[PDB]
């Protein structure tokens, strides 16, 4: 997997605009919708379990994030990834918060025990509570152990299936002052996952994809602030090219 | 009915500052909300079913938007919509989705039988699930069955009331790349409802002055993308003047 | 309290980054993380019941706003505030709405009688339905019977304790094109109180560096528009300087 290869996926998210279904909090709802459509694909946010069955069997990709739970919406979080399941549609998973609290720890084990899922994001502690050399190790006994891919996230992502593990190195510190930034990648990596017949590869592509255009965005922004820095991200979301992240994509096989 | 008294219309508005009482999905309220602040109304977004009563009565429109259901925000859009109907206060109904799940259609549908409807805009598929040539004439089929306007959404729109028909041509595409500004519009057209007496003219009026401040948000745009639109779009909806919509604004009676 | 010692608060949250549990309506959530980011503290935005008690526990400061309220969020807020009092967490309300609807009322009531509350902010009917010379003397009485800091807003800001009273002249009128930035202020009072010992210091240090960050960003915006506004707000609660806030604070004491 290279910056070439991963250029080709953000090309093909544009031209198929796929339907991705994401459940996610209130707090990033507008943000991720306006993200995936600025990127090129198609969000629908639908939630209730009156729904929410019929909705993610027509996607090209299911993303749960439980960032502001209830004990309702993770149950439709579950409804929605079995039908997902049922119907060959790939299912992501942000356990965010996991191991903070009890009630988040216990929400995501509970999805990863009814959910079949093609890739999971998170941080360190997250993914632990969930499921350097270390953090290597980390995402390779989790990949392992869930039959998926786990993609451990800091300044320096590392991404790992049941066999290869990879290194990212892309992104800008200016996404830590808007708020979804993380959320919205989750449902990125569904956008590529719905493209992209390998999960480890659609992973990679994505992270990548979206640390480049931060990064160009980051430049565009300059010192004006992280109000111009949401608004230029989402402009280079729409923007980006392949040849951009060809020469800015920073992708290691371990 | 016409671009110059459209303008005037969109004027009235900014005069009296009308209280659009909006109940919405979690995705747009926020930029509904800002929207018809910018714009020169005031938003009330009160949803829950222990006051949305006493909010629809002082309102001077209430607009409903089924595009996050649930079995309860239904119930609690029917009780404002009686309360709204008690008042004399215009009822606006954006039946988001209806005929694409099975839940859309019910809510939809029964939204229609309960509560007496000033205006319904959605596209075309949505319209006569909840109820060119052919789409004049279903617009028209509908708008006399239901004794309402009927705003079918398009590149071109069409406008019905039970004797007449326009086609509407403002906008710009880059609307479909900012979450709510579909939504957006019908809570506009609200605005416009509750300052001018004929629906079918507020209508009118309200689709096409917020096309226009579409057009001339795209222009400045430029190619800067969706972020920059989103943020330019609220600010034409504050500077867009009476000539530009005298300008701009492309009414036809059919 | 003078614009000197404010500028020293707003230092101290921007070092320290306090943890502010913020539990508001969906209108404005996304927008008060934002504005808590760019200022420089961390956001927590739990709102469930089943987890509510833990988050307020570990935050600096916990902030109920009651602006789309339903039966439910109501009682979290409460459990959210006994968890706040019993590990010396600061609470601070803003009472939206008290006044206007009677389930607003009651709510606001319902929290005063089972939270104790180191700030209440709000305008003058909110403050009176929930407890010049006479906006002075309503804020002391309701100071005075709840041992509380109450911070009556308006053009000019009435802030009181048991024994001072102080008028603030700072802020911007495109404050009122901007939902949820009338919310956001309570939350970054919440931000000063986590740092500063004495609520009343924190509150006029809060209110004025909000002040002044607001116009600031209105001199940058110019006539472009609300849509601008936002953005330039976000930029200045980053950017804005203790040297800002000596410059342009106006804090008299009565």
């Amino acid at each position: 997997m290279d910056a070439q290869s991963a250029a080709k996926c953000l090309t093909a998210v544009r031209r198929h605009s796929p339907l991705v279904h994401s459940i996610t909090n209130n707090v990033v709802t507008n943000f991720t919708a306006n993200g995936l459509l600025a990127l090129g694909a198609s969000p629908v946010m639908a939630y209730a379990k009156e729904e929410v069955a019929d909705m993610a069997k027509i996607a090209g990709a299911l993303v749960l994030n439980i960032g502001t739970l209830s004990k309702e919406s993770v149950e439709a979080m579950i409804i929605a990834g079995k039908s997902a399941n049922e119907h060959g549609v790939p299912v992501i998973l942000d356990p965010v918060g996991a191991g903070a609290t009890p009630f988040r720890t216990e929400s995501a084990r509970d999805i990863i025990r009814e959910v079949r899922l093609a890739a999971i994001r998170g941080n360190a502690a997250e993914i632990a509570h969930t499921v350097g050399g270390d953090i290597i190790r980390l995402a390779q006994q989790a990949a392992q152990k869930l039959n998926t891919v786990i993609a451990i996230t800091g300044e320096v992502d590392v991404i790992a299936d049941t066999s290869h593990v990879y290194t990212l190195h892309n992104g800008h510190k200016l996404l830590t002052k808007v708020t979804g930034a993380g959320c919205l990648l989750t449902s990125v990596v569904g956008a590529f996952c719905a493209v992209e017949e390998n999960p480890l590869f659609a992973a990679i592509a994505a992270i990548s994809s979206y640390g480049v255009a931060a990064q160009l965005a980051a430049q565009q922004t300059a010192d004006k602030g992280p109000g111009s820095f949401q608004i230029e991200l989402l402009n280079k979301l729409s923007t980006v090219t392949e040849q951009d992240v060809q020469e800015w994509a920073t992708i290691e096989r371990v």
